[PDB]
């Protein structure tokens, strides 16, 4: 499963361990489908959240640096992200569309909007490749290219820690930008834990854009 | 894979998401046997640990409190452990075997040590069912109980966080019981991790027994 | 400042970083920006009826504290603190067990009086320490020994945590769902976190807080 | 109080502090205070063997000022706490990190470095000066902001315990960190060496795992 976001970015599901059972199977500490069901939902309504951290993935996620840097706040979980220093990139920016300033009035039209952040983009990426060229060490170099560059990154999280993520970044008060990376992280997590995703959301989900989307 | 420890107790694994190549992937952001493995060195010899975090193990335990106790300090992991609250509970109990005092120097059999224990176990054992008989909550009641009582609990753990669990209780500092459980980890880890187990061994194991069996 | 709990149980309070404006100054450097005593106070407010919780890590307490080893069992299950506890593997443990009183099982019908419920409880404690003295006195060695000690052995250790862990960890044990036993070591928690953070601990309240028991102590 | 200036306009700032050397021997001792011989002799003791819990009771909280991508860097640290300025909520102050000449020293150049630093400085101002007009014709400031180099300065409070400290130490007081960071963990390392004296000479001696302390 693969998702595009924005206009370059993408999150993909790499791995996963478990599915819904793997929190049942825990809550109840046994190893050997309406009453598992229903324990999810208990669960879930109860506030019993640590069954919920033994169900695992790993998401591989392109996103502009900006986006990168909300996301590593959530320190319960593990990050790999590129860096130049190991491997030669591409590079590739975030350019809005004039649809992302809808609903704002502006002075400029939106198009124009769009077109200064592709030109000072170009700017910045020329100056960088001009410093590189001229023996700049690359390190010194990369700091003046812009808060959209692209980045990857592998992010491995669970449940828990999944559902903390939804709360507070598929919500109307998060930056746009994420909440569009939060919703295809909510639809995976959907498709692959459909039971826990269903009592979440009627049970434990604190935010809003779930619930109208 | 389940592995019997001490007289009643076990190690079993029920889940796994990942193998070696893992961490080659987390690492590179991304098979060639010989170029991995020697990237799996790398990264151990030179301290970056952080793609071992995107594989990640279930276990399922059996093991005395004390031995639990110990084992849950260690705080980078997940546990759910049975509770008496939710299920009624086997009441099984460690009792060392004389063997287990090998060459300490004691003024009874190491026999009759073993004889001593067995018979206040059972004697607290007894107390504890007259008082739930009596209507004693359990809660209250199994205060009595001793700390060789097994507990079971599910344990889900990333190679990383493992391995920190490895240096540590699979050492000789570590009380004689919490090694033997550790050793079984350590033999599920090398199956299903053989290029990352050995790499650690050769290169952060910091302990003293893995390298003996 | 320390808190007598159970029979020979104790909270007390060690060292802190930080107060309330601890939190508004950790907050305020989204906007670039302390202000004063009402506008500050406001902010906390704010924070915990929104749920910005991270502002309150800033704030930080160390305890000492010394407790049933049945306690500790599920206090030591919060993760996000730092721990150092006595070593029934290094050190020769005390006389000191919880028997809890009489009135503990006010509410219960039983077919034996509480008081001797009591005595029970204390004899098998007596028999099982002598056994362990016994055992430590033939050099069976003390981490093995100590294995027939009961669960009401009390150890001690220091907690390093901060006020947003201690606010889970209030929502969680201070609440009627948890052990009675563990609920008066929240209750001491709850105090001295209210005399050092008198704002953020109303708010909590307010705004926050999810058990039941502090709504009403 | 404690401040210590990093970059051409960058600091770390040391807010508070809770515990000292002592703090590490009372959780330690626990296990089993005495006299200042055998209290130091623990913690070299502690440092030696790996001991590492005991200084987690050890507690810091400073106020950084540092460039984006250094930010970047020092927020892959997990077992910390963090409050960051936000882009999406003010309105950014013209602040950025331009290298001195002295920066590319030991690499041969086809530019003077001189021009390197004026090449940087010029760019820098002409994305602020974008971002400024996007912010006055009406541009919501979570947008207009992403136009803004890697360079630009940010301002966090970081609260961190002495473990996890010695772990930021080893890492980034070290030659394979960048240079940029390398000198905020310099600073770091004065402002504990400061307050836990013990702890730091004993960090050094037996644990510090990097090249640039010594
Ligand atoms: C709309 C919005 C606006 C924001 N604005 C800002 C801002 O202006 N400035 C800013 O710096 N950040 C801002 N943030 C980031 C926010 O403060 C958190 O850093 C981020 O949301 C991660 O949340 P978390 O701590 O719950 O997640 P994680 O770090 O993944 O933690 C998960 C959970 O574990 C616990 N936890 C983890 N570590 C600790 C610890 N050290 N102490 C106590 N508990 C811990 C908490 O229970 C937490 O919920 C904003 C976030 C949102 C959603
Ligand atoms: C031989 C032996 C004897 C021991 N004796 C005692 C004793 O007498 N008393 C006692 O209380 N304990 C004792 N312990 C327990 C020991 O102090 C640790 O609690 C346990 O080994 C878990 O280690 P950890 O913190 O590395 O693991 P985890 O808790 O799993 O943490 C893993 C890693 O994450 C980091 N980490 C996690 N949380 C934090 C944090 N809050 N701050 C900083 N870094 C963090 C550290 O880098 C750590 O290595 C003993 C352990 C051993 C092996
Ligand atoms: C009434 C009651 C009954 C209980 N019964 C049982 C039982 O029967 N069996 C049992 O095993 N336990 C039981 N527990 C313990 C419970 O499951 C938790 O272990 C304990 O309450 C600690 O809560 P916590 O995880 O919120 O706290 P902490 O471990 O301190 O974590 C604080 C916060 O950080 C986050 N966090 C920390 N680590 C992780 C992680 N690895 N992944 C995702 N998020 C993380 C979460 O947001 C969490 O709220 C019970 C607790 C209570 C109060
Ligand atoms: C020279 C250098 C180059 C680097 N290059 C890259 C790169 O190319 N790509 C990249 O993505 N990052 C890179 N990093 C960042 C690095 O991978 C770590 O993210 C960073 O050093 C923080 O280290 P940490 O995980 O030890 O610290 P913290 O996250 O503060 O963790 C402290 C300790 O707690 C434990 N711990 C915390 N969380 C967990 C967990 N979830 N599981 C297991 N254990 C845990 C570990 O013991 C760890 O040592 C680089 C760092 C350096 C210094
Ligand atoms: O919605 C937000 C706003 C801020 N931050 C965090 C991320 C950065 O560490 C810092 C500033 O982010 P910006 O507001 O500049 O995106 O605060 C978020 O995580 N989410
Ligand atoms: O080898 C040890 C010794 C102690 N502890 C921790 C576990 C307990 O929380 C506390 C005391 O354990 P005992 O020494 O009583 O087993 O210290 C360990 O984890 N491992
Ligand atoms: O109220 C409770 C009940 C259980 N547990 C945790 C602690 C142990 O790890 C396990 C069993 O505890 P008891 O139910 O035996 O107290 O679950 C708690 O933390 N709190
Ligand atoms: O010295 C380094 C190099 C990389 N990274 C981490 C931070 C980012 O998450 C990612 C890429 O960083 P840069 O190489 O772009 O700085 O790797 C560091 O923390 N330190």
């Amino acid at each position: 499963m693969k998702i595009d976001i924005l206009d370059k970015g993408f999150v993909e599901l790499v791995d996963v361990m478990g599915n819904d059972l793997s929190a049942v199977r825990a809550a109840r500490v046994s190893f050997d489908e309406e009453r598992d069901r229903h324990l999810i939902e208990y669960l879930m309504k109860h506030g019993h959240e640590t069954p919920f951290e033994h169900i695992v993935f790993t998401f591989h996620v392109k996103a502009p640096i900006f986006v990168a840097r909300q996301w590593f706040r959530h320190r319960i979980a593990s990050y790999n992200e590129l860096s130049g220093a190991y491997s030669k990139l591409s590079y590739e920016f975030y350019i809005p569309s004039p649809e992302r300033l809808e609903g704002y009035k502006t002075t400029i039209p939106p198009e124009r909007v769009t077109e200064k952040i592709s030109e000072i983009v170009d700017k910045a990426y020329r100056t960088y490749l001009e410093l590189i060229e001229s023996g700049v060490p690359r390190e010194v170099a990369r700091i003046v290219l812009p808060l959209n560059l692209y980045t990857r990154f592998f992010w491995t999280v669970n449940a828990r820690s999944l559902m903390n993520f939804l709360n507070l970044r598929a919500d109307s008060h998060a930056q746009w930008e994420i909440q569009q990376y939060a919703l295809a992280i909510a639809r995976i997590f959907k498709e692959k834990c459909p039971w826990t995703f269903e009592a979440f959301l009627k049970y434990a989900y604190k935010g809003d854009i779930l619930k109208e989307v």
